This record gives C-alpha cells, structure tokens and sequence, in this order.
C-alpha cells in the first residue's frame, strides 16, 4: 500500500540528513522525528517510484542502515 | 519479512498502553519511543502469529488507530 523507509544510525548524522532532505521536499510525503527502541527516522512516500526517486537523488552515508517496507 | 504495527493517537493514551504492554512482554519484540511527523508508537514482532497473539491479548481503545505492515 504505502511505502516507507527506515534510516538507522547516529542521531547527529540523521539530523544532518533531515536537513539535507528539505532540499528534496517533493521526493517524500513525510519524515518523522528521531526515535529509538524503548536512532531511527521514518519516511513515507506516495509510491515506489517516488521512493526510488528519493533514493536515487539523496546520497546516504554508508554508516547509515537503510530499510524498506510497506504499511497496509 | 518482519511484521510491524503502528499505533496512532493521543500521546498520553499511548503512554498508558506502553505501560500495559509491559505485562505482555513476550507478545512483541520491541516497542519504540513516541514519535511524530516532523503521536505514534511502532512495534515489531518475530512473526505474524506473535503479532496476532498480541492483538488478541491487548485491548486497544477505539480512539487509537492501528496499522499493520512489514519491514523488508
């Protein structure tokens, strides 16, 4: 249904990415605040195509783990 | 791959649920801190069966939106 991405790693690195993501605001629907399992950021998209546009446009550090999934 | 659940609603209600979830600690793998789109809590499970055990055991208020999905 609705594609999502999880970016896991250092909170400072994630804060910098979120900053840089603002430059490509049309490539994602929403971005979450930084959370953790009681650092991770969650992003949603309108389609798989938009998700891929996003991943093809933003350079994500090798130290950040990227996971994909879908919300029903 | 790995099933997840999103519980969306009032942060206070979510805090109470997290409290009550501790009583069924074997019904989920992890529970997140409360986040928002820059209130929501995320839960992961080891299988769909565990997820369903969880949903069949915990009473979730009608005012809380429950969404399911999977992380690859």
């Amino acid at each position: 249904t609705t594609p999502i991405v999880h970016l896991k790693g250092d909170a400072n690195t994630l804060k910098c990415l979120r900053y840089r993501f603002k430059k490509h605001c049309t490539l994602y629907t929403a971005v979450s605040s930084t959370w953790h399992w009681t650092a991770i950021v969650t992003l949603t998209y309108d389609s798989e195509w938009q998700r891929d546009q996003f991943l093809s446009q933003v350079k994500i550090p090798k130290t950040i783990t990227v996971s994909t999934g879908f919300m029903s």
